[PDB]
């Protein structure tokens, strides 16, 4: 009942939803119209992503993630430095070519420049993530991310990813792998290799979260109201609260809600049946998520759900001392019934 009461507090107000949805639409629509006038961005289209469009945004609808996707035919990818997730792209995009290489930084710079010049709305741009980040009315943040869309087969680094066959089905895995993949202008470390792009499957994360049960009717009727999204919301709030309490501790700076989202997908793979997420077992299901995440921190292993050889918890990305620090705080919370929720 304590956790149910937490979830009630995390619910988004209907009035805040209605107001925020309109504020975002006015800004997104204006920017799309302007970008389409530029020869380079003429084919841009909207793809809504992230927690709001997955219905796992908590507390307030004050942060929205959108991709401005651009179909680019006939791309050839070259993996950068065995990073598994970062690539060079080769083939009105000639202005962005360095030789045969399509520069992520040059395309992002023009995209940001156009947005900056274009912004009944108070809109400011936050300093230069692949996103151009806007703040509407001092309240609503919007991450606008240029994304190249490729309709080709997914890169080889994904061959063993997306291990959903025992949960969502092999047929679904095959359908999802026929969808496009995206490249966003987030550069690999080098200093950054400023031509490099990063693979993204944010659209598939949304597809899974909004169609998340083994039963096709999961969450469509009162007898099948599972606790999967509630558990992700509680894990997100646990991490948010810890990061806020420890905001002056560097140890928590590199953790993000994507770490809990990725751990959560792995728990769904481990626990594929809807009866393992029954509403009446909320506390146990949340505990399964917390203990799984603790195991990831201890073993220093959290594979990207789509790119298994990309380890989000590698010491190259997050120091061992930082993972041990977060382990200590989560263990204290688990051992004391989550006082950070009170
Ligand atoms: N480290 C990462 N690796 C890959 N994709 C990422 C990473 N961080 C963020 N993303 C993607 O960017 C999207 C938006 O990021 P963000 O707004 O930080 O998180 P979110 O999923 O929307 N949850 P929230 O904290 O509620 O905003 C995520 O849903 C992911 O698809
Ligand atoms: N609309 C979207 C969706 C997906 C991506 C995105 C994609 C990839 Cl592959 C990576 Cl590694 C990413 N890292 C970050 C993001 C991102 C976006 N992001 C936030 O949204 C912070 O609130 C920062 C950090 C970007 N914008
Ligand atoms: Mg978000
Ligand atoms: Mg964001
Ligand atoms: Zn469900």
């Amino acid at each position: 009942s304590k956790l149910r009461a937490v979830l009630e507090k995390l619910k988004l107000s209907r009035d805040d939803i209605s107001t925020a949805a309109g504020m975002v639409k006015g800004v997104v629509d204006h920017l799309l119209l302007r970008l389409k006038c530029d020869s380079a961005f003429r084919g841009v289209g909207l793809l809504n992503t992230g927690s709001y469009y997955e219905h796992v945004k908590i507390s307030a609808p004050n942060e929205f993630d959108v991709m401005f996707k651009l179909e680019v035919p006939r791309i050839q990818l070259e993996e950068y430095s065995n990073t598994r997730a970062y690539y060079f792209v080769k083939f009105p995009l000639s202005q962005f070519l360095e030789g045969e290489i399509l520069s992520a930084s040059k395309m992002l710079s023009k995209f940001r420049k156009i947005i900056k010049e274009e912004i009944d709305t108070d809109v400011i741009m936050k300093r230069k993530s692949p996103a151009v980040t806007l703040l509407i009315s001092e309240k609503i943040s919007v991450d606008i991310t240029l994304a190249l869309e490729s309709k080709s087969s997914w890169p080889a680094s994904t061959q063993e990813g997306l291990r959903i066959q025992n949960w969502l089905s092999a047929k679904v895995r095959k359908q999802l792998r026929l969808k496009p993949f995206y490249l966003v202008p987030k550069h690999a470390k080098e200093g950054f290799q400023e031509e490099t792009w990063r693979l993204s499957f944010s659209h598939i994360e949304k597809e899974i979260l909004n169609n998340h049960g083994k039963s096709k009717t999961c969450c469509e009727n009162k007898e099948e109201k599972c606790c999967r999204k509630d558990c992700l919301k509680l894990m997100k709030y646990l991490l948010e609260q810890l990061k806020e309490r420890f905001k002056d501790e560097k140890h928590l700076d590199k953790f993000s809600s994507y770490h809990v989202k990725t751990a959560f997908f792995h728990v769904c793979t481990q626990n594929p049946q809807d009866s393992q997420w029954d509403r009446k077992d909320l506390g146990l299901c949340f505990d399964n998520c917390v203990t799984y995440f603790l195991q990831c921190l201890r073993t220093e292993k959290l594979e990207n759900y789509f790119i298994p050889e990309f380890n989000l918890f590698s010491s190259n990305l997050i120091d061992k001392r930082s993972k041990e620090f977060l382990t200590k705080q989560i263990e204290y919370e688990r051992n004391n019934e989550f006082p950070v929720f009170d």
